[PDB]
C-alpha cells in the first residue's frame, strides 16, 4: 500500500483519474494519461501541477475550504468533512480527493 | 468609480494586471491582453476564468484561505488580510487581490 498524504505526480495524477471514473488510466515517468470523455482518446491529464485540470475539479466537486496560514507554506483542503495536506494547493485537494474515496491508503499497481 | 465586488470578467482581468504591474494592459469584449514579461507581446490574459493563469496567482499571491460553506455557493478569500467575496473561487481572489491593491472602488476608464 502507499500511503495517500506522500502520493505526488503523475502517480497522485493517476489515482485522480481512477477516483473520477475516468477510462484506462495509466501513469509514466512522463505523465498520466486517460480517457476523460466515452468513446474518446488517452490525453494528458495533470490536476496535481497543471491548473487547466485540478482548477475544474477543485470548482466542482464540493470543496468547502482551502487554507495556508501566514498565505505561506502548506494548504489543507476540505471536503463534504474529509481532509489532508500538501505543498500546493492542487495537491492538497487532489490527495484529499483520493482520501476521501480510498482512505488512507491506496494499492500500489504498476500503472502501466 | 466602478466597485470591485461587482467586477467582472475581462474588466475585472484587466484590473488584475494592472494590478500586477503588466505593460500595456487592454481589455475589449472579446478579452483582456497584457504584456506580462518586459520585451514581450500581446498575450490573453483572464484570471478571473482561466486556471492557467489564475492558478499561478493564487499559489504565488499570499492568500491565506478560501471558504465555501458546505462546499456550494459563493466563495470568500483572504490574504495577507484583505477580503472580496465571488460565484467562483478565481473570481473571488481576484477580486480580493484588485482589493488591496486598490479599495472598494476602481476608477473607470475605457480600457482599450
Amino acid at each position: 500500500h502507499m500511503q495517500v498524504q506522500d502520493l505526488t505526480g503523475a502517480a497522485l495524477d493517476y489515482w485522480v483519474a481512477t477516483a473520477e471514473g475516468h477510462e484506462v488510466p495509466r501513469a509514466d515517468a512522463s505523465g498520466c494519461t486517460s480517457i476523460r470523455e466515452p468513446g474518446g482518446v488517452p490525453t494528458p491529464f495533470a490536476p496535481s501541477s497543471s491548473w487547466a485540470d485540478g482548477g475544474p475539479i477543485v470548482e466542482r466537486l464540493p470543496f468547502a475550504g482551502f487554507e495556508r496560514d501566514g498565505g505561506r507554506g502548506a494548504w489543507r483542503a476540505v471536503l463534504h468533512t474529509f481532509n489532508q495536506s500538501g505543498p500546493t494547493l492542487l495537491i492538497a485537494a487532489m490527495r484529499t480527493l483520493v482520501a476521501s474515496t480510498f482512505g488512507d491508503d491506496v494499492p500500489d499497481l504498476d500503472m502501466a
